Parts: structure tokens; sequence; C-alpha cells
């Protein structure tokens, strides 16, 4: 079955700051929404912690070496048993953090990347994506306006 990584990216593909985005994009959470809904989402169980909930008309797969702390999600132990828990689907959508994505970009055939122009630090980072192993089949760029306070470009890269 399919897996693809979905993240936005400030400068230096900083993903996160102090377990949370350092940035803000309107934009980009419609986006997300967009091309998650009614898919399996994978994650990190930090990046769970940061939802609070799990993201409705999704199924929610949880990775942790710890055993589940709330039943209205799903939790795994490793990359393939996730995998396995999102059952037949067309698409599985891994949504981080730092940690699941580089274990996952191995085995993604598409990444949904929103490019933010916001100089930010992070400790955490999208995983290195070798662009002679990637190709783009969408852009598009977006200029900062009332809701959004940066440009930004959303992107879909295809596993050559
Ligand atoms: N901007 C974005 O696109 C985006 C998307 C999501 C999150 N983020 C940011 O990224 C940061 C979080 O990423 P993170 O790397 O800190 O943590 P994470 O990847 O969200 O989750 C890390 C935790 O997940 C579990 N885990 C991951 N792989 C596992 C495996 N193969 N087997 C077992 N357990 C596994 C472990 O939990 P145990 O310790 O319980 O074993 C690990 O400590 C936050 O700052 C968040 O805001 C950004
Ligand atoms: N690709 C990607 N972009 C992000 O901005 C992102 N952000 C987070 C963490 N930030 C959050 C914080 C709150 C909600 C939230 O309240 N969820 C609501 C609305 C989400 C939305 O605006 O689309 C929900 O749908 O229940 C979602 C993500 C995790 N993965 C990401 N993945």
């Amino acid at each position: 079955h399919m897996i693809s990584l979905i993240a936005a990216l400030a400068v230096d593909r900083v993903i996160g700051m102090e377990n949370a985005m350092p940035w803000n994009l309107p934009a980009d959470l419609a986006w997300f929404k967009r091309n998650t809904l009614n898919k399996p989402v994978i994650m990190g169980r930090h990046t769970w912690e940061s939802i609070g909930r799990p993201l409705p008309g999704r199924k929610n797969i949880i990775l942790s070496s710890q055993p589940g702390t709330d039943d209205r999600v799903t939790w795994v132990k490793s990359v393939d048993e996730a995998i396995a828990a999102c059952g037949d689907v067309p698409e599985i959508m891994v949504i981080g953090g730092g940690r699941v994505y580089e274990q996952f970009l191995p085995k993604a055939q598409k990444l949904y990347l929103t490019h933010i122009d916001a100089e930010v630090e992070g400790d955490t980072h999208f995983p290195d994506y070798e662009p002679d192993d990637w190709e783009s089949v969408f852009s598009e760029f977006h200029d900062a306006d009332a809701q959004n306070s940066h440009s930004y470009c959303f992107e879909i890269l295809e596993r050559r």
C-alpha cells in the first residue's frame, strides 16, 4: 500500500521547535485536512500529544514503544506494524514528527510539502529528501495575505 508523508517546512526544513510549530500558517491547515481526510494517519507519540484529540474522519495510528494511553486511537510499536494497522487503503498519510518522517521517507511514494517562508530555528527537521529520488508534480506559490504572515508554496513530489 502507498505511503505518503505530509509536512509543513520552514527554512532549514524546520518542522518543530519545543514540541510545537514555531511559525503559523492558517492556509496550511486546510491543505493538511484536504490531503489527509478519510485516510489513515501515522504519527509518533509526540505528534499525537501535540494534537490532543484524534484527527476526526481519519484512522489515527500512533507509534510508541510503550503501551497505549488512549483508546480513541490505534497504538503500534514499529513502522511495519503501523503500516499493517492501516489495512488495505489506497494511501497512508504519515503526519510526523521528525523521527517518524525519517523512518517512513524510504517507504514513501509521495510527499505533500508546504514550504513556509519563515526564518525560524528548531531542533526538529524534515528528513533530507534526495532531489535525485523525487519528482515535483505540483507546485503552487502563495504570497502572504491577511491570514498568513508568510508566503508559502504547496508542493507534491512523487518518488522516482
Ligand atoms: N511541521 C510538521 O509538518 C510537523 C508534523 C508533526 C509534528 N511536527 C513537530 O515535530 C516534532 C515532533 O517530532 P519528534 O521527532 O519530536 O517526535 P515524533 O516523531 O512525533 O514521535 C516520537 C516518538 O514516537 C515513538 N516512535 C517513533 N518511531 C517509533 C518506532 N519505530 N517504534 C516505536 N516507537 C516509535 C516514540 O515514542 P516512545 O518514546 O513512546 O517509544 C518516539 O519517542 C514536534 O516539534 C512537532 O510539533 C511537525
Ligand atoms: N503537514 C502538517 N502540517 C502541519 O501544520 C501539522 N501540524 C501538526 C500539529 N498542529 C496541529 C494543531 C492542532 C490541530 C487541530 O486542532 N486539529 C483540528 C483542525 C486541524 C486543521 O486545522 O486542519 C482537527 O481537524 O481536528 C492540528 C494540527 C501536526 N502535523 C502537521 N502536519
